[PDB]
């Protein structure tokens, strides 16, 4: 039993909800927040933006510090760094972005990251401003993430159409 409320089950193992999850976070302050990461941890926009936003630019001066010592992330990795206020850890993964030519086949690779742990809040990959269709990644996280996932999605419209084609 966990804290996640008002979550519709898809699966044996995934669920989802219209939700901010900045708001979820704060809320839950689960384990792990994931956050739409991109190779050098800049969090200007989209998920990670709101994320960043909401720990008062402290993920953005952690990521800085990790980027300086480790350089970028690969398309498809990840890193576990600090969850600040919003969670123990938020682990930062970079699904490709589409809008900057990545292949989406690295979409898999992205989502093999969240098998590294037991419950996660997270929201698509790819999907918002990464430019990738999000009906794909929710097959995608369904047919690669064995590991509990929450799945939040921003848009209720959206949300609706997730549910209603999700076969
Ligand atoms: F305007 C910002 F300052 C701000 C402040 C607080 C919360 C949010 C919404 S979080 C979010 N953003 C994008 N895509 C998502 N998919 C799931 N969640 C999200 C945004």
């Amino acid at each position: 039993v966990n804290s996640f409320s008002g979550y519709l089950k898809l699966t044996d193992n995934v669920y989802i909800k219209n939700a901010d999850i900045v708001e979820e976070a704060k809320k839950v302050k689960p384990t792990v927040v994931v956050n739409a990461a991109n190779v050098y941890l800049k969090h200007g926009g989209g998920v990670a933006g709101a994320l960043n936003k909401a720990t008062n630019n402290a993920m953005q001066v952690e990521s800085d510090d990790y980027i300086a010592t480790n350089g970028p992330l690969k398309v498809g990795g990840s890193c576990v760094l600090s969850g600040h206020n919003l969670a123990k850890h938020c682990l930062h993964v970079v699904g490709p972005n589409v809008n900057k030519g990545e292949d989406i086949q690295l979409l898999k690779s992205a989502y093999e990251n969240f098998n590294q742990h037991e419950v996660l809040l997270a929201p698509l990959l790819s999907a918002g401003i990464f430019g990738a269709d999000p009906i794909h990644s929710l097959r995608v996280c369904v047919d690669t993430v064995r590991t509990n996932v929450y799945l939040a999605v921003f848009d209720k419209n959206l949300y609706d159409k997730l549910v209603s084609s999700f076969l």
